[PDB]
């Protein structure tokens, strides 16, 4: 049920080398490109799925050219069986990369610079009027390129949402809207099933630093969408931050004030990063775990 087979040649410039990614909503490929021969990210939909959702991810993709921490958009295209996007190739995710890890934990130096370089990513769709909402590890990866190899990069727009209008006033929200992500780094909002914000996804961006410092989350067991939500509606907060910097109590009280509407102080959020990073005398020109330095 592969919607192309190897060997598949799209717009005589992509041949297909092998599937890397499937899912409900898209099959992602690696590709070839027979003009300049760099390989490539050749994600599609089917012509007929009625979620007709890749289109929304270009457009997306388009308005986040300029950004840094994003792919660069090749080429876009449809006809009577696939619409397809192009894009450059990255390198491994994060969630691969964490597990790679003896004890599956960064060490504070590569999880505070993610932590910046995520942020970015995030502020960057923010201001161009979409959430992510599914934010996690494995939706983001590291250049595999001399210019990119310690660049950290979003994929995946599938889940995105608008929440400005065509002005710049933000969209009302939904009296429910249920949660259709990945659990564990999931927001409250989502589990109350209650319109996603850009503090749903700086609770996210929380979540994943935890776990790569801490190497856990007290549910990571769990897969049950409502226990979950149960658990982390009661847990302190305070508790996972008991081995984390102490300018983490800052970037808590910070999203647990906010809602749907009041925009969240990215800055705030930057520096929680930076002053940390310099009270442990941490330098971004540091290698990350995974280098051989
Ligand atoms: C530059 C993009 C990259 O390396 N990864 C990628 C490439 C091509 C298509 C898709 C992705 C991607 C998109 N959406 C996703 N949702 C979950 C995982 C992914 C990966």
């Amino acid at each position: 049920a592969d919607i192309l087979p190897a060997n598949y040649v799209v717009k005589d410039r992509w041949k297909v080398l092998k599937k890397i990614g499937g899912g409900g909503f898209g099959e992602i490929y690696e590709a070839m490109d027979l003009l300049t021969r760099e390989n490539v990210a050749l994600k599609v939909e089917s012509a007929q799925q009625p979620k007709q959702v890749l289109k929304m991810e270009v457009a997306v993709l388009k308005k986040l050219q300029g950004k840094d921490h994003v792919c660069r958009f090749i080429g876009c295209g449809r006809n009577e069986k696939f619409n397809y996007v192009v894009m450059q190739l990255q390198g491994r995710n994060l969630a691969d990369l964490r597990r790679s890890q003896p004890r599956g934990t960064f060490t504070l130096s590569t999880t505070l610079r993610l932590g910046k370089q995520i942020l970015e990513s995030i502020e960057a769709i923010h201001s161009v009027g979409f959430l992510h909402r599914d934010i996690k590890p494995s939706n983001f990866a590291m250049g595999r390129l001399p210019s990119t190899y310690r660049k950290c990069y979003m994929l995946d727009f599938g889940l995105a949402r608008q929440y400005t209008n065509t002005t710049g006033d933000v969209r009302p929200p939904r009296n429910v809207a249920g949660f259709r992500g990945t659990v564990r780094y999931a927001s409250v909002n989502a589990h109350k099933n209650r319109e996603m914000g850009r503090h749903d996804d700086l609770w996210s961006l929380f979540y994943m630093l935890v776990e790569f410092a801490v190497g856990q989350l007290p549910w990571r067991k769990i897969k049950d969408k409502e226990q979950v939500g149960m658990i982390k509606e009661k847990y302190e907060h305070r508790m996972l931050l008991k081995h984390m910097p102490s300018e983490f109590h800052l970037f808590l009280d910070h999203i647990a004030s906010l809602d749907y509407f009041t925009k969240p102080d990215y800055q705030l959020i930057m520096s929680v990063f930076e002053n940390s990073m310099k009270e442990r005398g941490i330098a971004e020109n540091e290698a990350f775990d995974w280098e051989k330095a």
